[PDB]
């Protein structure tokens, strides 16, 4: 008996067998959800990773950039999970950030063109998810983001930091408006895995100094935290946003988890 | 469902059928859970309240302030649970403070004996109960320990919003601890429940101030919990303690995780 | 012997003489500094705002939106001050956002465009503002935003909330950029202020933000709060740009009586 | 001229001309201030060294532990500085740990005696000086007192840290009590400073390892804050205090004002 028997959840995110989403995805299924899927841009890649989960699932396209699909979500997951049922847990496992705004990039040489864009998609999409899914959640049902602890600067991460605080701070009025609905809001605040975003994104943004960030990361996650932490494993973290949409956790919402392996309750 | 399956587990702080502990007990039995109980001081009457349990469970004399107690904790479970196993989870469910450091009488009146007091009972018990109990956790295994967010001053609670500080800070230690073992420590912080050390903090249940301290609870956490604190419902706080002793938050210690209906996250 | 005596001080954000920027100004001035001033749209109409200071200030234009005022505003401020000398202090006093991410306006309803001009003015500014000065900043020198606390969500402040969440963070990061020239970078978190943007929030129910405000700050500060005196938070700009807090930078000092210490 | 011009100020805590309450006073002092000062135990010592004061100021016994002490304490500042004059300002620069709750000594090992009394120093004695000193202060006055970043846990620390964050709740329940004197009280949350208490209490707990953990965390402050820090130069925290004792931040109480570079702000 499953910890999510019988509960439909949409899992945005998924773009490589890496990715958080898919981890997510594979560990929800594995305690007995059925799944709706989407996916952003290269959706025949997208189909073929998703054909490597545990279960069949249906695969919708969402670019959160986009107006017209974000009107017609609603409709295409009632079509794909049949007329007269509802989600119980939707997951945004989802970001961006241009090359300006990260990396050794200068931080004051970012365009805003670049950072609003980057803030469109990691922060300000959690809020149109929300929006255009709530009304076909059921009462009990659980929202949940990623986040990346964004409390305290850091090297290279820069304007994704930004986005991240500002993610925070629209969780917590998403949780506002969930409540009318009997819906949880919540993100989970994970340790460092090795990813597609990682690697393009932050890594290529790093240029030559890619040393440097597994360096910071074993720094400020495995050294610090009382449990360890291993950048190869999303099992945890796919755990975690797992409890999250499950009944377990019936009393939180506008929060943060932080699933990091106690990292960032230590000093050193 | 079995969240936790085979699991034994080692519950304090049972004194009434409300208290906290009653619950997170009762939730981890439905759940499959083989639990280990401890009391202070009236015995017959916490043997009474257990009864009403779905279970049977051993029962154990602990007061925290009490070295042989402590000392003969860790020999005293093994016995009540069969040579040769150890416990997957402990739960903190304790706390005191004399009149005093309490509701109406000035915060500078207590003396110093009487918050110490309460801080040995608050929050050193805390780590006097890991050390005592590490030696017999299985890796994987779960301390958790129940708080009341200490972050902002508050009418009445006065010097226990010190010793839960404390509290807090101490949590952070025994993850450090208790990470050398695989263990896991955290803290739920819950919403306001009626119980008998509820009472305790305005004089007992018809104290002067039980009407404000009834209005307050109202403003601090129903009205701004997005979805809604009901204080007579302990379960949501149980099956929070529940998710902690599970194997669903394995990448969460030293931390706190609030079980407030989401109050904590709304100024009004 | 005043506080900042002698010290060149940028100051953006004053509309009108309710702003708290204007009372920032007015402090600054009464503690010896020589100000420069910045104002956007209705300059007509801020300088006769900016005579009734105790002192005379150049004034000049700028839409941190513009990046043409932006790449310029280095050598206009030079041309002011004189050639050779540079600023200790600059203040960014500055905010918008549009209708619809406040107020009554449903959270969900505030499309793209507007939140990004918010976030755009409100917070990415207080960056391309330290990009442009800080080559002109003595070592030494301090800069300052002003922050409402948006670390908890509250009716109708909505997307402003959210904009003030990132500033909290672009402070933190100017601070690192900051450092390799000496200088502080920090946010003061006021309390409420009778201003024109708090008008702004709903339009001018206005009772009931009066309430909300009364609860969420008199209330619940040790010392008491009065919206209708910013020179507390005047002197607390102040205590930031001056010698006093040498050793505070990415930081965010409170000026809002206590309120947020205390839960009720 | 001065900051403090004809302010009367009571600081606590020199011991030797390296304690960051010499350095205060100095400044305070430089400022226009008139200092009352207390000392603890060594009053023989602790007379040669305020001695190199820039102005004399009268020295009062006082060992937070006593209540004789803490009972006649505004009495003889009253008498020392003027009948009808009361104080400007307050400044607890006090702390005390036993070798049992710290440095190498394991966090489990302290029995709540030493734990205790350090508490009682550390936190406690924070609200003894203010009801003791409340009824002589002035409207517009303020109390401060010293801080050490408690959020997060670290090595060494150990029960220090757990005083310092009951420390913290302390402080804002004065806040509350000195609200009604028109009074403030914050803490400082210093960078570290070699003081006595550094070497003797914490570095002597750490035995044969005081050496390289101390140098990392000189190299790791001072890389982590944004304008760098020096362990050996006290005025920057003095003028902090300064600050907050000035009338330049007066709608600020139940506050913390950190003195440290900004390494707090900075997670790498
Ligand atoms: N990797 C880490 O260690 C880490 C840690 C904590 C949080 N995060 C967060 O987890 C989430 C997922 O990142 P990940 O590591 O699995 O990476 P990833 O590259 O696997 O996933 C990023 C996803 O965002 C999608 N995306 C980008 N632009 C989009 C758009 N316009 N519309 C829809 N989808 C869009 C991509 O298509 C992709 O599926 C993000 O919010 C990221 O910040 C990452
Ligand atoms: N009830 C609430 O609103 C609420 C909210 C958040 C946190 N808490 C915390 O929950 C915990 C439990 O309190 P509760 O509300 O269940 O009340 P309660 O009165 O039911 O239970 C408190 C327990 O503490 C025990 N205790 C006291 N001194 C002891 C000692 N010397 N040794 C061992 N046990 C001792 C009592 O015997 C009793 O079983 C406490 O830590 C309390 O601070 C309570
Ligand atoms: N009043 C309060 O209660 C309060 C509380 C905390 C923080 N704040 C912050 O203090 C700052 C000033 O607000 P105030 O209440 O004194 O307001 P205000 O309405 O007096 O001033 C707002 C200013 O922002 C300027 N501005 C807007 N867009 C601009 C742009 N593109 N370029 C340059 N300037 C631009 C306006 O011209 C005006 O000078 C803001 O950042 C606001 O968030 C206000
Ligand atoms: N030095 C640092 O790196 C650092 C950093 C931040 C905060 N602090 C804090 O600053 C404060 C001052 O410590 P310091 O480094 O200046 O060291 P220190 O040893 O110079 O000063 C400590 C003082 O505490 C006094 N004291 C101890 N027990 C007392 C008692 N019973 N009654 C009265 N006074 C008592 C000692 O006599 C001494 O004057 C402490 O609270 C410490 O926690 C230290
Ligand atoms: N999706 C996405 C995404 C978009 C922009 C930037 C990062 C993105 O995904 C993440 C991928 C990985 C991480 C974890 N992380 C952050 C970093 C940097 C590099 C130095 C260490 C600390 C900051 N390295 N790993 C956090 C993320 O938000
Ligand atoms: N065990 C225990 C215990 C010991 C002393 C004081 C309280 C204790 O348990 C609690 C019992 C109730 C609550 C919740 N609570 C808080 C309050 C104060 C006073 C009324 C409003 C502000 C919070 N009243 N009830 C929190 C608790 O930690
Ligand atoms: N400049 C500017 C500005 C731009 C958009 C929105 C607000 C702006 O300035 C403020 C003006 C007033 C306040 C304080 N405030 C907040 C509020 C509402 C009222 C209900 C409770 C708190 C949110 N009322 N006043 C905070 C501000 O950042
Ligand atoms: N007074 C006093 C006092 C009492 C007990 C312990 C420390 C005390 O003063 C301090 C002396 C130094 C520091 C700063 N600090 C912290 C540390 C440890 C060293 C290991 C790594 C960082 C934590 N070393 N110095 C902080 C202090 O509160």
């Amino acid at each position: 008996t499953g910890l999510l028997d019988g509960k439909r959840i949409l899992v945005s995110g998924i773009i490589t067998d890496s990715s958080i989403a898919f981890h997510i995805a594979r560990v929800a299924q594995e305690q007995g959800a059925q799944l709706v899927l989407t996916g952003f841009d290269r959706l025949r890649l997208i189909q073929r990773i998703t054909d490597r989960l545990p279960a069949k699932a249906p695969l919708l396209e969402l670019d959160v950039q986009n107006e017209e699909h974000l009107a017609s979500l609603a409709g295409r997951v009632t079509e794909a999970i049949g007329a007269g049922n509802k989600l119980d847990g939707v997951v945004h496992s989802i970001g961006f950030m241009p090359q300006t705004g990260m990396g050794i990039n200068p931080f004051f040489d970012a365009p805003y063109a670049d950072v609003s864009k980057g803030i469109h998609i990691s922060a300000y999409s959690y809020a149109s998810m929300a929006k255009a899914l709530l009304p076909i959640m059921n009462p009990g049902g659980s929202i949940v983001g990623m986040d990346f602890d964004p409390s305290r600067a850091m090297p290279a991460y820069n304007w994704m930091t930004v986005a991240k605080s500002a993610l925070e701070s629209v969780n917590r009025f998403v949780a506002r408006e969930a409540g009318k609905y009997g819906v949880r809001s919540n993100l989970v605040a994970a340790g460092p895995i090795r990813t597609l975003a990682m690697s393009a994104i932050v890594g290529g943004a790093l240029g030559e100094e890619a040393g440097a960030q597994i360096q910071l990361l074993e720094e400020g996650w495995d050294q610090r935290a009382p449990i360890g932490w291993n950048m190869k494993d999303a099992t945890p973290v796919a755990k975690t946003v797992c409890a999250l949409l499950s009944d377990w956790l019936p009393a939180t919402t506008g929060d943060i988890i932080y699933a990091d392996g106690g990292a960032h309750t230590q000093l050193l």
